């Protein structure tokens, strides 16, 4: 049930579990408006997110509030690819001294983008832990984009699917111009040949899900 909103409205958590929770952030795309997900992780040493938000201004507002609700600081986020909707927030990051992890590609990419560049670190298959918190992080392969990756919280058996993964309500593809339509499902089936048995799975835009969306995923590829 669990869900808290900020002030106006734009931002919204709900808990997975005492430890996890989904962020969502509306933002402004072409020309309405238009949800976004990501996770904060509360462990011991900190709070950790898997992505930050649209921009400055809302990753500025996601922090102040999980800072204040949960009683320590962010010190730590990861970032899924290159698209403006999850590195548009890295000033904020890089300014207030919070990590930002990504993988090589995802850092190339952002600096031909022309953002700051996060810190390339992840490689394809990386195991993280924050406090108690283990967070694996992959490369499934091209997708959505060619630099997406997934995270999994092996505790929990839950994956942020990112923009790879696409919500029920999805009806199509979405933005195709930097996608491998070809090699996404071949992506898709790199994750669920990994993570056999999921509890939930978080897409990047939309309700959490299970291994369905996974599924929904591939054939809205066909
Ligand atoms: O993931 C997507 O398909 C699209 C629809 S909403 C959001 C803004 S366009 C792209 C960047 S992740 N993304
Ligand atoms: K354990
Ligand atoms: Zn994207
Ligand atoms: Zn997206």
């Amino acid at each position: 049930k669990t869900v808290i909103k900020n002030e106006t409205g734009t931002i919204s958590i709900s808990q997975l579990n005492k430890n996890v929770w989904v962020h969502t952030e509306l933002g402004s795309f072409n020309g309405e408006a238009v949800p976004s997900n990501g996770l904060v992780l509360n462990t011991s040493k900190g709070l950790v997110l898997v992505d930050s938000s649209w921009d400055d201004k809302l990753t500025k507002e996601l922090i102040e509030m999980v800072e204040k609700k949960f009683q320590k600081r962010v010190t730590d986020v990861i970032i899924t690819h290159a698209h403006a909707d999850r590195i548009g927030g890295i000033k904020t990051l890089k300014e207030r001294g919070i990590k930002a992890h990504s993988t090589a590609l995802t850092a190339e990419l952002a600096k031909k983008n022309g953002y700051e560049e996060p810190l390339g670190d992840l490689q394809t298959v990386t195991n993280l832990k924050f406090g108690n918190m283990k967070v694996e992080t992959f490369y499934p392969g091209k997708g959505h984009t060619e630099d997406n990756i997934v995270v999994w919280l092996p505790q929990y058996n839950i994956l942020v699917g990112g923009c790879l993964v696409k919500s029920t309500s999805a009806k199509d593809l979405g933005n195709v111009a930097d996608a491998y339509v070809n090699e996404w499902s071949t992506s898709i089936e790199n994750v669920l040949k990994r993570y056999r048995n999921i509890n939930a799975v978080v897409p990047g835009h939309g309700e959490v899900g299970d291994k369905g969306l996974l599924l929904h995923t591939l054939d809205l590829l066909k």
